[PDB]
């Protein structure tokens, strides 16, 4: 039946891109009822982004500033706050293709689909894990600022991620749409360091359990461990601490394979001590960790969205 | 910076989804104006595809016998066809949400965006390869058939696949949204084998020249090659022959990167010899080959879609 980095799909979130265009930057913006929500930092010219006293250079702004175009329709914004990192522009259109939305701040290991955008428009769209230290490994180019991640459950869309920057390593930082950085970032061009990076330990056993369900089983082993005892080696391979509320989430997983999650966990320590001895899991000769254990049910079980 | 499996934004696609059913079969089918394409096994019984007369089950059925459901809509169907393995319904209503398209045959090695659909509802965007012995490495289940393949250029979707089957392997076949199969296939349910699969090679090249674009120089050398040694090698490793035609259409990633074509392919070369001594290309420890050229530069430039 097979596995693939599978995004959602994009029709709903599409539908509210907007550009944003303030001094000399455009990005983009999320066009929800009558707000359109951006990045805060293109109020700043190349000067600013040194050193933003943001209170200050939003004082000094009018709403004429900012010019919001949605397709050939320039929205008048009729005021502008500030939320966080966030700029909230007030236009004087609802979008008439708000969906059902909610804003959610994930957690680190659970993953997103991003619809990357260029000047209001989307180019395409991409599955991408909140890494567990807050940056993200995407797909973005000059003006893809203000581009979302989304999950969709039902009807709902909850949007996750605004992105603001890209570090000199050449990964992606940004906000919740509450305009709270992930991670120990500032919309300041100053010198910021990306904590090291670990492997997102119940993401690695929710695929093990998807190989199991599309056949492989090669890799399931006589040995069995303890929660801590598993941790210990996990630890030693850049392995984030695999937790209880971990093992209960892969619990639909582990009923639905019949294979328990401490089970599987032996299994892995086998993985990260010999290797796979140039076999592919799911095609794939590394552990893959950029899907939770819902990405999988929904996959490998046909989940749709309405 | 950085480099994913990109899929088109589905929208466009996602309001051409409906369900069809006919006898106790339910699949997708592609409301496009007033017309349903899906695929005509959704006629047959299981004891029908095992040696199906499709003229003859089609006689039998009426348009009372398919019912096609759209969001929480029923369609009428007033009318029946068959073109090839594809069932034209047509139906009392033109689709609204119909886009600018057209219906294109690919080649293989080219590259689509597929929006998989369970009982007529988008359950996630993925990008697929046309595979060189014409299966699609998809991510299907039950009730996935009718799902379609895409591109879009600016307003214009270009459907080129549309899903039939699984073969026991677990890849995936299907037809042209003409009703012609790609490959050998027949939709009956007749032991029908895959030609082996080769790499290909082109978009190995594609990829390479991406992972250079964002950094990864270790595994160009300081060899180079005739178009005809490298062939003699690849040929070894299963991998397409790479054509003048092929060595032309990476042109301008050559231009980008200052790379030649030639100069590559003694990198890859080396690469198919060797091994990678555990390092990685664009976090990938296998070669990756589902990135054609052109999906490098729109990935690599921002190209965005209206
Ligand atoms: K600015
Ligand atoms: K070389």
């Amino acid at each position: 039946s097979g596995f693939r980095k599978m995004a959602f799909p994009s029709g709903k979130v599409e539908g509210c891109m907007v550009q944003v265009t303030c001094g000399t930057t455009t990005l983009n913006g999320l066009w929800l009822d009558d707000v359109v929500y951006c990045p805060r930092h293109v109020i700043c010219t190349s000067e600013d982004m040194l050193n933003p006293n943001y209170e200050d250079l939003l004082i000094r702004k009018s709403n004429h500033n900012f010019l919001v175009q949605a397709g050939n329709v320039q929205l008048r914004v009729i005021g502008h706050s500030m939320q966080n990192c966030v700029l909230k522009l007030k236009v004087d259109t609802a979008n008439p293709k708000t969906p059902k939305y909610k804003f959610v701040r994930i957690q680190p290991g659970q993953t997103f689909s991003v619809l990357a955008c260029y000047n209001g428009s989307p180019s395409g769209v991409y599955q991408c894990a909140m890494r567990p230290n807050f940056t993200i490994k995407g797909s973005f180019l000059n003006g893809s600022c203000g581009s979302v991640g989304f999950n969709i459950d039902y009807d709902c869309v909850s949007f996750c991620y605004m992105h603001h920057m890209e570090l000199p390593t050449g990964v992606h930082a940004g906000t919740d749409l509450e305009g709270n950085f992930y991670g120990p970032f500032v919309d300041r061009q100053t010198a910021q360091a990306a904590g090291t990076d670990t492997t997102i330990t119940v993401n690695v056993l929710a695929w093990l359990y998807a190989a199991v369900i599309n056949g492989d089983r090669w890799f399931l082993n006589r040995f069995t461990t303890t929660l801590n005892d598993f941790n210990l080696v996990a630890m030693k391979y850049n392995y984030e601490p695999l937790t209880q509320d971990h093992v209960d989430i892969l619990g639909p997983l582990s009923a639905q394979t019949g294979i328990a999650v401490l089970d599987m966990c032996a299994s892995l320590k086998e993985l990260l001590q010999n290797g796979m001895n140039g076999r592919t899991i799911l095609g794939s000769a590394l552990l893959e960790d950029e899907f939770t254990p819902f990405d999988v049910v929904r996959q490998c079980s046909g989940v749709t969205f309405q």
